[PDB]
């Protein structure tokens, strides 16, 4: 129960800092402030210009009268890219080919993977076929409820290595089901 | 968490800023930075010039005025997250206010915690010391909490009448009951 800081009203964030050191830390503190954001309002998706998309842009703060530039947003992206924190993705699947969104990863994709196997378990379908779209019906209720079927592909995808689950795809090689 | 924010490095923070609005925000983060710092590290005094220090940032070369520090602690103190104190107990900021007691948890918080142990221990009619209640069985939250501080805690169980203190000869508040 938090989702956006005091510091996110404070302009002088806004402004991107001249200075290896200093900007690395600013940087650190979107790249936290975005995690956090997302995290509570149970986002996944964030545009690279900072719109927040609904399964509403977090860079520009209306209240404050600031907005960070796309020059300094990118260098927030690839620097969280490069800590794991987010993946890019174009109009699809994984690609930084035309990356358009960012899957905002405040769980790990092996964390994400977890929960969701560790949900098999806890309700015993550890054997059963489920779809990805019933993944997030009813019965489903932890963190990923929600969750986009693609993004939530790339959180299955570890349950396939490390040999706990088997993917089923449709007539269009799509991965529609899940056996654990 | 850590007990430093990534934040806590970005020098802008550190220069006052001109600007009721933003001022106000500035404070709050800042506000915020103390408790959660204190809260980790299980600190309770600060030195009204920071001295836990925590105003005084050596790896980045920068530190808040004393000018700032005191609008931090007004607000802070306004807000109800610290309380002023003299060299002993609620003192207010001209009359001498040594030091500050951290409330990363209200007092009222402090207060339902500690009742709460009481109760969760079955103690909740006994007479047990401030002392104990700080220092084997206690190991909540508010474990090692100073006396003097552990006191205004508990005063909030003496008002809702869920507790009795009883004091020592020189009327010291050593114990209490909670029942």
């Amino acid at each position: 129960m938090s989702a956006l800081p005091p510091v996110y009203s404070f302009p002088p964030l806004y402004t991107r800092q001249p200075n290896s050191l200093t900007r690395r830390q600013q940087i650190s503190t979107w790249i936290d402030i975005i995690s956090q954001y997302c995290k509570t309002k149970k986002i996944w998706y964030m545009s690279v210009d900072g719109t927040v998309i609904n399964d509403k842009n977090l860079f520009n703060n209306e209240d404050i009268q600031r907005s960070v530039s796309q020059v300094f947003i990118d260098e927030i992206w690839s620097q969280m890219t490069k800590e794991g924190k987010c993946l890019p993705i174009d109009q699809s699947g994984r690609r930084s080919t035309t990356t358009t969104r960012y899957f905002i990863l405040w769980k790990s994709l092996d964390s994400w993977a977890s929960l969701i196997l560790q949900w098999f378990e806890d309700s015993g379908k550890l054997n059963q076929v489920i779809t990805l779209y019933e993944l997030s019906d009813e019965t489903v209720n932890w963190e990923f409820h929600r969750m986009p079927e693609s993004l939530l592909y790339y959180c299955l995808k570890p349950l396939c290595d490390r040999n706990r689950a088997t993917m089923l795809k449709d007539e269009n090689d799509k991965v529609i089901a899940i056996k654990v």
